[PDB]
């Protein structure tokens, strides 16, 4: 048996994740305020992390398993040059969101994925969001069931021959 | 809780396997084209600490004997997406790592050991003078020769 990794309420709506930041990191990317009109839609690293169980069912099959929480961890540019070169380089962190795969607790969702806003790292639990906020843009350019597998080189190397 | 890494006779450190398992502690990105189309370490560097070590640092904020740090290069695969525009990451192209030990390591600025590796087919690290990794950390790593300016997972989790 595995272990399950998120906690949820009674309405099923997914508990702000603690020790998401030792799960299964994947992959990040960063989309800078500067070249998005100074006002990025995501600001602006993004650190992504799979909780350990799914990343042993995706080891061993290549697709997300019911149960599945992936986090995504937003940080602030924190400089444009270090001595390694010119850049972005991550400064403080500004706030997660998180989507969750699950058939019997979410049966009428695209792909049984529920997507959780978070108001704070403060607060108690996610807002579930509208299929509109958040599934629409995954469901019509993400690579595999509604994962931007195309930046996730650990998910890519990781997978089944 | 036991070491990571495993090492030779010489204690030359062998290519350490499942690094993606232990804990990352942050991501940054010197693309080619802002570096003359040939960035010093090309390009997105993804960063790791041995899960032992990374326990003993929620406790002390310090780097025990026995830490081991691997920075993963990886590729830009593209500069647009659905959230934007920024940097994306493509195919991974290698990987660099630290070894800090007083024992073995005790001629080295902070008994830092610096390994670069040739493919990740190497059965084994090359361990580099000081002049070729550890000047550079030396002078400019806020922490220790590690440069955790750019690890806010290390430093939220200190206490
Ligand atoms: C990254 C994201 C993740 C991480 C897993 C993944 O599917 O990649 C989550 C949990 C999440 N977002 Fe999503 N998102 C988009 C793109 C291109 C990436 C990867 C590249 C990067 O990090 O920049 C994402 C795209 C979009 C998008 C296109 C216009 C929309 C409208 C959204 N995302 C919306 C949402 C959410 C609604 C508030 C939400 C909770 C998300 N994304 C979660
Ligand atoms: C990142 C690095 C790490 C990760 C741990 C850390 O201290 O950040 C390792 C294990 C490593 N490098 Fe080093 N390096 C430099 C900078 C600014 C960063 C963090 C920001 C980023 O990811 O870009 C590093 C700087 C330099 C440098 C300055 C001119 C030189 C000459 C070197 N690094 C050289 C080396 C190595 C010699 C081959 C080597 C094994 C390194 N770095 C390992």
């Amino acid at each position: 048996k595995g272990l399950n990794y998120g906690s949820f309420t009674k309405e099923h709506v997914l508990l702000t994740p603690k020790g998401y930041r030792e799960w299964v990191f994947i992959g990040a990317s960063v989309t800078p305020n500067e070249l998005n009109d100074d006002k990025a839609a995501f600001p602006e690293f993004h650190n992504v992390y799979i909780d350990p169980t799914s990343w042993g069912h995706w080891k061993k099959t290549g697709e997300f398993r019911d149960g599945t929480v992936i986090v995504k961890e937003l940080a602030g540019v924190g400089s444009k040059a270090s001595p390694s070169g010119n850049g972005y380089f991550p400064g403080e962190f500004n706030g997660i969101q998180a989507m969750v795969k699950d058939s019997k607790r979410y049966p009428e969702r695209p792909g049984n994925w529920a997507f959780f806003g978070f108001e704070s790292y403060e607060a108690k639990q996610g807002i579930i969001q509208t299929d509109e906020t958040c599934a629409a843009c995954h469901k019509e350019h993400a690579a595999h069931d509604m994962v931007f597998t195309q930046f996730y080189p650990v998910l890519r190397a990781g997978k089944p021959s």
